């Protein structure tokens, strides 16, 4: 089996989240029958949000330095439960020697097989930003809807202040109104384009199909380390 | 801040829940408020009950393995979510140069300064077995009560036919009378030296403080890394 990396603590609740849901979604008979995972979860990694609007420091030096960490420490290939980051995975890429599973590429061929061209996307305003989701469903023939100027203040105030600040019943609050509101506009699927939204949503809150990157990824992670 | 280290994989979900339970213990107000934590969940560590009590593998050789990973990682001190493996946390320690914080004497500790001299331990019949509990304890001058090898089968069965099978009608009422007896016998406190135990077991069922291990370790290592 390979080890699984986790290059984590964007923030700390979804990484504990993707760890914990890698555990349930792995089959076995006994513990030994399963697989290794390294996690580094790394707090300290300035806000990738920020750094896209321009407000904050760049969180390369230290998503690479995590990278190496891992690398060292043992793992065989690289997952990371932050969706804003995968803004810079080329970046991260290209200086180390181990392969990183993309959570927005995997989300996106899940979505391809389910046959939906259309996905309402609940995510940080530095995801929406950077492309990360459009220039990948592009590929993939999927059209992406966001909420507006002022909806989407909402989301992020249900990630910052709600989810990363352990108020999670706010967090839950506001991304549950968005994701309704992305409902009313035809959205055919809800994207849980923000690890922080994987960890408050769940499919029984909502009336059209939850894709969630987080057990996308945590599936894949799994057959890969396993299979291998 | 200190990075926490946590040697785990005994049992994997053992190992996800001790996080969870860090991360929702840490006062943050955002991401860069949590401290660093290097897991490494190795499922392929030797059973430590099954090398105790009869034949298996020596688990040492591994145990010291990840923890050196741990430290070489970056790792300031190590804690670790398994009551058996504790047997071997002298063979541990001396193999590394960072420190290593056990479960079992944390809440002997705990309780030994609440003013209690006698508790009652819930824990499977490996875990009674080894020990683990009994040493450490008395060490603070702390009596282990535990139930009649009968008595002992209601447990069992509450954890697995009950608790872990779904069942918690059956795991409630097994877990509950055993804690309750432990009680009359003068048990001034709970142990639940299972998971599984507190799931179904609250404090508001008993009229002795209900103590879990895994709450009291995560909770020293926040407190550790945000230093102590």
């Amino acid at each position: 089996m390979k080890t699984i990396g986790i290059l984590g603590g964007m923030g700390p609740l979804a990484t504990a989240e993707l760890f914990r849901r890698i555990v349930i979604k792995t089959p076995a008979k006994r513990d030994q029958e399963h697989p290794k995972v390294i996690i580094f979860n790394n707090p300290q990694i300035p806000d990738r949000t920020a750094y896209i609007l321009g407000k904050g420091e760049d969180p390369r030096p230290q998503l690479i330095w995590t990278a190496k960490r891992l690398e060292e420490c043992g793992a065989d290939f690289i997952i990371m439960p932050a969706n804003t980051a995968h803004a810079f995975v080329e970046d991260i890429r290209k200086a180390i020697k181990i392969p990183i599973i993309s959570m927005i590429e995997e989300t996106a061929k899940k979505v391809k097989e389910l046959g939906f061209k259309k996905a309402g996307l609940l995510a940080t305003t530095g995801t929406i930003v950077s492309g990360v989701y459009e220039k990948e469903f592009s590929k993939y023939g999927v059209e992406i809807m966001t909420p507006t100027e002022d909806e989407q203040k909402d989301v992020m105030r249900g990630i910052y202040e709600g989810v990363k600040a352990g108020n999670l019943k706010l967090g839950r609050e506001l991304l549950l109104k968005t994701a309704k509101i992305l409902e009313e506009r035809g959205a055919e699927c809800i994207i849980a384009g923000c690890t922080e939204v994987s960890v408050v949503l769940k499919q029984d809150d909502l009336k059209v199909p939850l894709i969630d990157p987080m057990d996308v990824i945590a599936e894949v992670a799994v057959k890969v380390a396993l299979e291998k």
